[PDB]
């Protein structure tokens, strides 16, 4: 389980509640901005924002990523969404075509959105960097998913991603401590991985859905 003794400060975003400047190990992009106690990714109608670690993570052993986020200000189906990334690249990924993150990624995308056939979901997506994914097939191409309500609540959700080399490469996602999905079919190769979060709210109904980050914690182990 997560324990303070296993926390990796270098890959964490300490609770932003009283933070006045974005921590120096992270970089905002597009229109993402630190506001009172949180980083707002989509601060106005049809906006985009990114938040990535400046340094890569060298994958050698088990790890945990916990994201604390919320969506406020809009209820209704939109073509917006928020994506959490774990992808191999030598820099912060340049491409912005998939929820303001890379469409030709090599690694894992976790997408929270409500535009697919099951309504609000958390979905896992994989790509190997050879081709852009087909956005028109994303819901059929999820390797795993769960229902997850997220819109229009000021109480943030916690997505906990664990990758356990000491349990035959178990990749698991929990939401608020409840399992969303797990699999042993993904054996990530070694290299330098980029970790970040991106979001867009699009133009449906001139919505102003606000995707917001409170905290992210990275641990060695699970």
């Amino acid at each position: 389980g997560s324990d303070a003794s296993k926390l990796s400060s270098d890959y964490s975003l300490p609770d932003l509640i009283n933070t006045r400047k974005v921590p120096n190990n992270w970089q905002t992009g597009e229109q993402a901005s630190l506001e009172e106690g949180r980083i707002v990714l989509t601060s106005n109608q049809n906006s985009k924002g990114s938040l990535w670690l400046k340094q890569g993570f060298d994958l050698k052993d088990s790890f945990t990523m916990e994201w604390t986020f919320r969506s406020v200000g809009y209820s209704g189906q939109t073509d917006g969404g928020i994506s959490f990334w774990f992808v191999q690249d030598s820099n912060i990924p340049r491409d912005k075509q998939l929820y303001n993150g890379p469409v030709n990624y090599d690694g894992l995308q976790l997408l929270v959105d409500n535009n697919g056939p099951l309504g609000p979901t958390l979905r896992g997506q994989l790509n190997d960097g050879q081709k852009p994914v087909d956005k028109t097939k994303i819901y059929d191409q999820s390797f795993a998913s769960c229902l997850m309500g997220y819109q229009d609540s000021s109480v943030p959700s916690t997505i906990r991603v664990t990758y356990d080399l000491e349990d035959d490469n178990l990749l698991k996602v929990q939401v608020d401590n409840k399992v969303c999905f797990q699999t042993r079919k993904v054996r990530f190769p070694s290299g330098s991985y980029r970790i970040g979060v991106t979001a867009q709210n699009g133009a449906v109904n001139n919505n102003a859905e606000s995707f917001e980050i409170f905290k992210m914690q990275f641990f060695n182990g699970v």
